[PDB]
């Protein structure tokens, strides 16, 4: 679980969006596993605008923040789960790190701010949904 709170926006994994989220929708993309809903109060997260490939992510299944190197946002095969059929997920970055289902929503941050949120994983892999291209989150 977890979200990004920037301006009057709440950014969550689309597969974990609550009933309150769909009733206040701004934008969603199934192929990216992202959903953005509107908020009444202003949030304080800053979105990174960079091409960093090193950062720190929060892993709820270990209660630890880990430093990682991560790939550039790409179209990557994601196996079928209870939330999506087998498909390519776009704008996804992989790192070598622990993750389990339950860790989705953990923030990945670099020196410039929020880069993305945990969205997928594997044996010793963790995947993050990038948000650095969503320039409109700033305005
Ligand atoms: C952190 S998720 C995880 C971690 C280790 C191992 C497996 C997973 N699973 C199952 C995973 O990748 N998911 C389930 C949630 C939806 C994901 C998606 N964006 O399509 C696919
Ligand atoms: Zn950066």
């Amino acid at each position: 679980s977890g979200a990004i709170y920037v301006g009057n926006y709440r950014v969550v994994n689309r597969h974990l969006a609550t009933h309150n989220d769909w009733a206040n929708l701004v934008w969603e993309d199934s192929s990216r596993d992202l959903l953005v809903s509107s908020t009444t109060a202003q949030g304080c997260d800053t979105i990174a605008r960079c091409d960093c490939q090193t950062g720190v992510y929060y892993c709820s299944s270990r209660r630890k923040h880990y430093p990682v190197s991560f790939s550039k946002p790409s179209l990557i095969f994601v196996e079928a789960s209870e939330y999506y059929p087998a498909r390519y997920q776009s704008h996804l970055m992989l790192a070598v790190g622990h993750s389990e289902p339950g860790d989705c929503g953990g923030i990945l941050r670099c020196q410039h701010g929020v880069v993305g949120i945990v969205s997928t994983g594997g044996n010793g892999l963790v995947g993050f949904a990038d948000v650095r291209d969503l320039l409109w989150l700033d305005e």
